[PDB]
């Protein structure tokens, strides 16, 4: 299982 998330502001 891969789990990835990431947010740019």
């Amino acid at each position: 299982e891969y789990n990835n998330q990431n947010n740019f502001v």
